[PDB]
């Protein structure tokens, strides 16, 4: 038989120790694929190398491990093992803390396709080794917990390898990545299906004269869009009369209503509209001044 086909995919995410001069790392990795692991998979070794130190080594059964780096700069390894022999290495460097992270990738966009959520954008000038693709939903019903996969540097089109949902908002982020660092993330937000809202707009008058009405109201909860709002519809009537309906800017929180006739009760309400339809929020009253 044979020893893995390829390194493993490979990142890591740094913060601050309690320990002063140290970084927290976090190291991880994915399990190969089954038809690259080729047989099974009896462990890792992850080395880290400080500039012009000793280097240190670490068998992990396991697809993460958290080390402590000083704020030096290290280049970290990691191989796969199986019966046979052991696969090529995942290489990083971990930059010195005060590396600066430039070149990120330009014209980011992400949109569905097929039911899978493609991500594409134009190449860095610089040559890159490799790309992270980092997604979590945007939600406050639930964190934003990320998922994430490698590319090689020779992409600039690739679909989310996740199972994803509709109707939820992805934050989506590309991480060039280079031989001496990371490059600067950029990020977009989409969706892999849009939907009509959950709920509507919830519309209260801020102040009312005999002929208009100030009108306010919050922006929709991220979790009830269901997609990106396009515009809002106000809906109105006097008690007796016929319904008129006003376009807004999706981007504003108030609107003044005009040509309204005095003493006069009147109906109100909002729909929000994504790409895919409409809802309509709680009808709201008032009366204008005699
Ligand atoms: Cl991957
Ligand atoms: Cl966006
Ligand atoms: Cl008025």
């Amino acid at each position: 038989e044979d020893r893995p086909s390829k390194a493993p995919s490979f990142w890591y995410k740094i913060d601050p120790s309690h320990t002063q001069g140290y970084r927290t790392v976090q190291l991880v990795w994915k399990t190969l694929p089954p038809f690259e692991a080729n047989g099974k998979i009896l462990d890792y070794e992850v080395t880290l190398t400080r500039w012009k130190s000793h280097l240190q080594n670490y068998t992990v059964n396991a697809t993460k491990l958290t080390v402590n780096l000083t704020n030096d700069r290290y280049l970290a390894t990691l191989t796969v093992r199986n019966l046979v022999g052991k696969s090529d290495a995942a290489v990083l460097t971990i930059p010195a803390c005060d590396f600066q992270a430039t070149h990120p990738v330009m014209d980011l966009k992400a949109f569905p396709k097929d039911n899978m959520l493609w991500v594409e954008w134009t190449t860095p000038r610089e040559s890159v080794k490799k790309y992270i693709l980092e997604w979590c939903v945007l939600s406050d019903k639930a964190p934003c917990i990320t998922d994430w996969q490698q590319e090689d540097g020779t992409v600039h089109r690739t679909y989310l390898r996740g199972n994803l949902a509709e109707s939820k908002c992805y934050l989506i982020t590309v991480t060039p990545v280079y031989a001496d660092g990371p490059g600067s993330p950029e990020s977009i937000k989409a969706y892999l299906k849009q939907a009509p809202p959950s709920k509507g707009p919830t519309v209260r008058t801020k102040k009312v004269g005999k002929n208009e009405a100030v009108l306010e109201w919050d922006q929709l909860p991220v979790d009830v869009q269901n997609g990106f709002i396009r515009n809002y519809t106000i809906f109105y009537r006097t008690i007796i009369g016929n319904e008129t309906a006003v376009n807004v800017d999706s981007s504003h929180t108030e609107y003044t209503l005009s040509s309204l006739t005095s003493d006069t009760l009147y109906m109100v309400r909002m729909a929000a509209y994504t790409d895919e339809g409409g809802k309509d929020g709680p009808e709201f009253t008032f009366t204008t001044p005699k």
